């Protein structure tokens, strides 16, 4: 394949499942490189378990933690790394309310060369034990030798589109971790970067980032086809943010007609929407427990009911994870039989304002609450007009992209509830025998 595209692997599905999926400590193997330093990004870290993922004879390598903890928070994640002197600590900046350092990244620096993994897991051990989490892996980058000239950049521009996502930082480290990048040749690169950080963006701006930077590739490097309005699009993802009172303030009016673009000419379009069903949830390996990697509270859930009728349930026969709850998120447009798809991106971002972006200003000004991180692969970046859809995710054509969960999604039925973390749930116990008393 080349979409390096991975799941992580899951305690409790049959060995064939877990063939060609990775865990943490195979990304951090000596096998994938003589690791020299990292740079970990993420939301939620444990220290402790984090260090013992990597090889005993790589973890006293520099390590940097780039997070968006602030006060009691930021107090106890450094707690968490004062006994260990090879770790430091970059506080992302994060000066619009309500956003959050979301991004999950880890920059491997090689005595070989460079790579970067971009995927959707928190460093903490549940993320990785029965979830269903999606992995990039870049190709091994080499360095280029000192004093030669030359850009090393893709044809998807993704070395200097992951430089400006650093560069928003403004922090001293990440320069650090630029310098670096701009001594390696990623030219190889064929995924297209689509990330989210904080702030209002207007005129030679606005297409940078979120929902706005997706609609720029899709208008440049997709084109599209007859009966376009036939081929719906599906989003799936772990939380669900205040979208507003009904479908037309946020949902299908601009979030939507981003994820509609094709091409560059100027809706029936459907919209399918994947989250977890309480019933997946209670079915699941974790049992209720999954659900607090499931944050959708009452408060938000009861101001959107009109959001609920998109819904449809988590099913992964193809990946063998139906029981394995998704913290993934994914977003893609499939043929109208499910058959193809035009593109498929794989990224940090749930489908929230703050992750996405929402317009302000009269249309002028995208403003974005959080960092968000995810790569966009598109069949003109392989020589390729659309992607086969692979029936078995991990069978063997293979210009067939791997979906990891089944399609056509299934409508929620009428005792379907979303999940929501903050009520009870006590009418039936989940497999380990336990109910929900939050
Ligand atoms: O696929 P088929 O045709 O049905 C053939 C078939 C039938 C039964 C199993 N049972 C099974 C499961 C299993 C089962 C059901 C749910 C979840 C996990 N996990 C394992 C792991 C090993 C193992 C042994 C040594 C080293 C490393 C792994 C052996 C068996 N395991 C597996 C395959």
């Amino acid at each position: 394949n080349p979409f390096q595209f991975y799941l992580t692997r899951v305690s409790g599905v049959k060995p064939k499942y877990n063939s060609g999926a990775l865990h943490i400590k195979d990304i951090l193997s000596p096998l994938f490189g003589t690791l020299v330093s990292s740079a970990q990004f993420n939301y939620c870290f444990d220290v402790d378990w984090l260090v013992k993922q990597y090889p005993p004879e790589f973890r006293k390598k520099p390590i940097l933690l780039v997070h968006g903890d602030k006060r009691e928070a930021k107090a106890h994640l450094h707690a968490q790394a004062k006994p260990y002197e090879n770790i430091s600590l970059c506080q992302a900046k994060l000066d619009i309310a309500f956003g959050t350092h979301h991004t999950k990244m880890m920059l491997l620096l090689y005595e070989e060369g460079l790579r970067v993994v971009i995927h959707t897991s928190n460093l903490i051990h549940a993320d990785w034990h029965q979830k269903t989490q999606g992995i990039w892996l870049s190709p091994l980058y080499p360095r280029i030798a000192d004093g030669t000239h030359k850009s090393g950049e893709s044809p998807t521009h993704f070395k200097a589109d992951l430089i400006s996502y650093l560069m928003a930082y403004n922090a001293p480290s990440l320069k650090e971790w630029i310098d670096v990048i701009h001594k390696h040749d990623l030219s190889e690169t064929n995924v297209y970067l689509i990330g989210s950080t904080p702030g209002r963006f207007q005129g030679s701006q606005k297409d940078n980032w979120g929902h706005f930077r997706l609609k720029k590739l899709l208008k440049d490097h997709a084109s599209s086809m007859p009966n376009a309005e036939s081929w719906p699009v599906v989003g799936q993802f772990s939380s669900v943010g205040s979208l507003g009172a009904d479908e037309s303030k946020w949902l299908c009016s601009e979030f939507k007609e981003s994820m509609l673009t094709l091409g560059k000419e100027s809706s029936s379009v459907p919209l399918y929407l994947i989250y977890p069903s309480v019933e997946n949830v209670r079915t699941s390996l974790e049992g209720y427990p999954a659900g607090g990697s499931l944050p959708y509270s009452i408060q938000t859930a009861e101001k959107q009911n009109w959001l609920h009728s998109y819904f449809h349930k988590w099913s992964a026969e193809t990946s063998g994870r139906s029981n394995a709850m998704p913290h993934i998120k994914t977003y893609m447009r499939p043929s109208p039989d499910f058959s193809k798809i035009a593109w498929f991106l794989v990224t940090s971002a749930n489908l929230s304002k703050a992750a996405w972006g929402a317009l302000e200003k009269n249309g002028t000004q995208l403003m974005i609450r959080s960092y968000e991180l995810g790569v966009l692969f598109l069949p003109s970046a392989f020589g390729l007009d659309s992607f086969k859809v692979k029936q078995k995710f991990f069978a063997g054509p293979m210009a067939t992209f791997p979906v990891p969960y089944d399609l056509p999604p299934e409508l929620y039925g009428s005792k379907d509830r979303p999940w929501i973390w903050n009520i009870p749930y006590v009418k039936a116990p989940d497999t380990h025998g336990n109910m929900w008393v939050p």
